[PDB]
């Protein structure tokens, strides 16, 4: 079956970490929309204008908005890109058919917002080179971040070959987890973004998204289905795209 | 040798078309630099707030500034790229130890800024599914274009992956020729752009800047060196990088 994927990336990154990935979804007859969210990529908007993780999802939520009725996505986040599907589930989930978790954080309704992102920097504290700020936005001190070369080098291009990591260091911008803003925002409820089919997909071998933390992931909320890849890293849509776009098949033919 | 190469990107591009060369010629032990021109790649500006390539050439400008006396760079400029060359000869030729032209346009001093730019329109008039525009800067009327897709695959990318390809259509943005602009501007210095050693990089596979038109460059004004790319297409830092980079040691060798 055919099925209309939305890919979402993480933060200090943008749509192109699906240049691979995308093209050949559609080689097997998928539609693929590869969104920018806020202040990401090429979108015009600079980080200092952002407030939330909900401000930093608009560009999906009106990408869902603009769907005609009975039409139906598959969301595909990848790292922090679970809790834009969180966010989204929980205002158009009639339109979701399912969402797939590509190495991705894993939001619950039992607990705040921003559960797993404190228990990732429980299990990666030291983010390396990487640089932080601040600024303010609505009364709020928010914390903004920019990726350590290094760190993109060692823990998330682990497997990756130069030409694709330099695409990292010419194109990832400055960002924000927005992981304070998170603790006050409300839980994500169980009539949306509980009612949705979840497939969580991983590989024991990222760098950083390490194998203690997705497995507790796994634990503390049930995913629908599993999927384990062997071996590449925490970029699986770069190192294990034909894997990934099979995985990804198997769930159109599963879900809608 | 080792020299410092400052890769200048095309209108509507990005550093991001350097990707593959750029760790490549660093494999090499140079030193290299791929910057992002006004409302260009993740640069912040829009086009609507550029007004003549000189504005638009900003970052080069800026870039040369900041070099310490005594230290020269290497420009190597794609497509339009030369234009951006000339305008920063005109006010650092001291600092530029020799200049290549990747598929570019070759200005010269004895005609308007924009004569090459004129010619290339008259040998490749169809455009195709690009789309136009217009904005007002400054009092002038600038006609702003978004490349086509379909021209991008058939002309740009032609024998580029289909991985490379979607990198244009989630990078490419909004830009201009400023073409009427450089029609008005100062002819460039024959003390200033005109003493330094010109490169002429090209491959009659190109399918935009065709043959007729390359050649008829040559014939214009006399390359001091031209060095013909056998195969590959207008984006030969992709298709044919591993040559690129064997004339850009070359050039090195040369020139200081």
């Amino acid at each position: 079956a055919f099925a209309h994927f939305v890919l979402i990336h993480t933060i200090c990154h943008g749509a192109w970490i699906w240049h691979k990935l995308k093209p050949l979804l559609e080689a097997l007859g998928h539609k693929v929309t590869a969104l920018d969210l806020a202040a990401s990529g090429v979108d015009p908007r600079q980080i200092e204008e952002i407030g939330s993780f909900d401000e930093y999802s608009e560009p999906l939520l009106t990408f869902l908005e603009a769907l005609p009725p009975g039409e139906k996505v598959i969301l595909v986040g990848e790292s922090c890109g679970g809790l834009n599907i969180a966010i989204a589930a929980d205002k158009y989930c009639e339109k979701i058919a399912a969402a797939v978790f590509h190495n991705s954080v894993l939001p619950d309704t039992e607990h705040c917002p921003s559960y797993v992102v404190d228990k990732l920097m429980e299990v990666f504290p030291d983010w390396k080179d990487t640089t932080y700020f601040t600024y303010t936005k609505d009364g709020k001190e928010i914390t903004g971040l920019k990726l350590g070369f290094t760190l993109l080098r060692e823990n998330l291009y682990t497997l990756c070959g130069p030409e694709e990591y330099e695409l990292a260091k010419m194109l990832t911008r400055k960002g924000s987890l927005f992981q304070n803003i998170l603790a006050k925002r409300p839980f994500f409820t169980k009539e949306g973004y509980g009612s949705i089919k979840k497939i969580y997909v991983w590989t024991d071998q990222d760098e950083i998204f390490l194998p203690e933390f997705q497995l507790w992931q796994i634990e503390n909320y049930k995913p629908d289905k599993v999927y384990k890849v062997e071996g590449g890293d925490h970029l699986l849509q770069l190192t294990k795209t034909k894997e990934i776009a099979e995985i990804l098949q198997e769930v159109a033919d599963t879900y809608n």
